[PDB]
């Protein structure tokens, strides 16, 4: 069986004083298509393997390709994947829970460097020969993830940086908690990150959450987030806050809001400010089908 | 939702005198493969996106890729498109009508130079940051257009040559009348260009028209075309004349027929002869999917 | 009507002493997607277009796009297909069927070359102009097929070199033979090449097959294959030796086995010797959607 799903989205997109010469605000959209082939067994193994074609504006060439393959093989609440695998600590929970506006974007989203899954093709030739092993397990309330990725499978192992990552998180009604961490994060040598966040369903209405990390080489440094969300309705309104290590950082900080116009249609925008005092915005829908 | 369809066509298709080592005659074929992605509302607002995948033979690399995105909203006869769009000089009816052949030809069609809905990728990299909005107003029988076009719309608005297009079209049973008219056409600086238009349905069977233009910038200067259609059954019999201002200009003219072997396949053929006395001709056939 | 089909397959593949510096085993997988079109008449005369997507592991730029396109139209037990066709050396019956392994291999097949279909755009700009027609004719048990490949279509005829094929299959329950001859193979002159097998079903079970080849001018000079392969319920066990005329040439062997896990799941693996004493191995599973 082969099946089809993505997005569509589009909207205004704000960068203060974005460069000489250059329009503050754009037009921003993104297309997203994937497809998705999976294979069904009465033994109760599922096999699968997807592809994503994804599009955004200002891509060279004004065209669209595929990325590379991703393949799974699940059981009994285990999924083990291979080649362009999701990353542990690109999948926990709650690590990306302050993003908000019709791109998904947060200055308090961690500042590190980390292998993920790969949307596109990468015109560099570093993906080439780029393969990940990832294993999940999800045994009720409790996820856990591995993930392994060799930058260049085809060359000795001694001779190239492996990435490997570690998460899990566990949730209630009320409470979630989440912790990752991942060893020469991006293959790039003692590079070693790590996340602890808390989350507190502080009403069938309002969150709010705390997330930590160790930015490992980045710049940044150590790094906290600090953000809520509350529902009223159709409407949900964002907030975050957030500080860096780094010497002389501004906090960061950002207040959105979402509406739900139907099922598979959300309009979305925010206003946020960065570590170096850079102000963006952002008004967009987005529809899922 | 996702939906998928498209058409096939392949025949062969003749230039007199081609090139020097060439042959003049090739088996020209095309595949077209449309992905529409739709959310539909209960508020009756539509929101879709597509991407089209198009071979021709002759293309670089012998391999296919999508296209740049297309987005809209559509509510009560209005629609409002983003991104890679269709433009009003390309979207207005009898415009194309003179057209014959399995590849949709003709001489009369304008010889001017204007943005249109880009159906590959460009290696030159000129569309990269390509956008357009446009409008389209269905209101019974009538039908309005109306398209905006910026070329680079990163760099800012004053530095770049933007094209703004208006047109509408209106029809009964019997006469048909349409009217466009672009500023700045293909980006081009008083490049300003337009079109009028007439037809009469002379039978339940013929059609007859005239179109004339004014090509802007050209080298054709203004032209007129004269065409006409008669079915008889299964079979539609096409014939045109056309002629441009430039001095020392042959008149174009060309014959063609259709036939329409099974619902959504048809074979065409048409024998052409340009302003520089170009002989063209093909035979081939279209099928739907 | 738009169908998509395909398979995923993944697993290890080793090479022995693969190169300076590399790893020997590695972990190889592919990804192919079919999208087939089809228009269908009440006439009986079906008209189709296929496009494929195929993305393997080391491919440039992580990145998977389509290949060019084939056209087809069916009627009456006769198939006529225009542009990127199959090409009747390669697909005769028997000529390959000594492959095992989940990357269905062997030393075994034909040491020779020839155009076949194409999977996947070509960088160097060689098949931009390639077109072939193929016509085959299926009337119950047996196949002929003919093929005729132009290599660069738009330039004059005398110029270039075509390669035309033709071959046939023929079988009952038990005996099954195939013949194969192509005239300048691949574009290559007087590179003619043959082949002409035979297969005996010595059960519901087993089969045993030799099949002998003239390889035109490739190195290897005249070879011959003899293979067999036994099912034991959902598992087959599979083994071939294979001889060329090149001086000093080892005799290549292979044994292999496959297991049915599920309909459309295959678990294969196999173990072979080359010409040139080169070892190599695999284990993975192929899954068709
Ligand atoms: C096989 C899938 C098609 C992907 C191949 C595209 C290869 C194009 O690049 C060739 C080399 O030139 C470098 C291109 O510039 C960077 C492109 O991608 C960045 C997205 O905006
Ligand atoms: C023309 C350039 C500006 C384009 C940016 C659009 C920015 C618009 O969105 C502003 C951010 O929206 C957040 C509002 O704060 C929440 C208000 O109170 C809650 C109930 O709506
Ligand atoms: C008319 C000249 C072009 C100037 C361009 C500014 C046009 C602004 O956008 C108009 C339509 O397209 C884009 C944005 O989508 C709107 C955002 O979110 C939805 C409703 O709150
Ligand atoms: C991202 C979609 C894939 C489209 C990228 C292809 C890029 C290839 O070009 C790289 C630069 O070299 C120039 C190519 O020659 C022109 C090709 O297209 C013309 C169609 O026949
Ligand atoms: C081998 C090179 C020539 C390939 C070109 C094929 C050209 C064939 O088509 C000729 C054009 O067909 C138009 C006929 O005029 C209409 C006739 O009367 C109406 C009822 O059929
Ligand atoms: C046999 C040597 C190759 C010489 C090539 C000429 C072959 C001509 O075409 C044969 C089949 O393929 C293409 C054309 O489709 C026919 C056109 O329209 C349909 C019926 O009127
Ligand atoms: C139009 C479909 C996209 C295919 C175009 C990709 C073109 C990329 O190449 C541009 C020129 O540079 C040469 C690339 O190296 C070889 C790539 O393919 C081999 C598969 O591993
Ligand atoms: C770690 C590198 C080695 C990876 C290669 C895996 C090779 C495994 O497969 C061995 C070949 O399998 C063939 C067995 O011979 C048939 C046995 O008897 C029949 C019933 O199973
Ligand atoms: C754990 C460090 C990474 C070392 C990589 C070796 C891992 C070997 O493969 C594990 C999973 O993925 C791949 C192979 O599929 C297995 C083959 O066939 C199926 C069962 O016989
Ligand atoms: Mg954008
Ligand atoms: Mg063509
Ligand atoms: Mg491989």
């Amino acid at each position: 069986m082969i099946s089809l799903n993505g997005y569509g989205r589009f909207g205004l997109q704000y960068v203060e004083d974005r460069g000489v010469g250059l329009e503050d605000t754009i037009i921003s959209s993104r297309l997203r298509i994937n497809i998705v082939g999976t294979t069904e067994t009465d033994q109760g193994v599922t096999f699968g393997a997807k592809l994503r074609m994804q599009w955004d504006d200002g891509d060279a060439f004004a065209g669209t390709a595929g990325n590379a393959a991703q393949f799974w093989t699940s059981y009994n609440g285990v999924t083990v994947s291979v080649g362009n695998v999701d990353t542990a600590f690109d999948s926990v929970a709650l690590t990306y829970d302050s993003e908000m506006g019709y791109e998904w974007s947060s200055f308090g989203d961690a500042q590190s460097s980390f292998f993920a899954y790969n949307s596109k093709y990468d015109a560099s030739g570093a993906l080439d020969n780029y393969n990940g092993i990832a294993v999940t397990y999800s045994i009720s309330g409790v996820n856990l993830y591995l993930s392994y990725v060799d930058p260049d499978q085809t060359v000795d192992s001694s001779l190239v940086t492996e990435e490997f990552g570690i998460a899990a998180d566990w949730s209630n009604d009320m409470i979630s908690l989440a912790a990752a961490y991942t060893t020469d994060a991006g293959g790039i040598v003692d590079n070693d990150i790590a996340f602890v966040g808390a989350a507190y369903k502080f009403n069938d209405a309002g969150t709010v959450g705390l997330n930590w990390y160790d930015n490992g080489l980045s710049t940044a440094g150590d790094q906290v987030t600090l953000y809520g969300n509350y529902a009223f309705g159709a409407t949900t309104v964002r907030a975050y806050v957030s500080d860096i290590d780094r010497a002389g950082a501004d906090t960061a900080y950002g207040i959105g809001a979402d509406y739900q116009f139907a099922e598979g249609v959300k309009v979305s925008g925010s206003v946020q400010s960065g570590f170096a005092n850079e102000t963006v915005a952002d008004v967009g829908v987005r529809f899922d089908f």
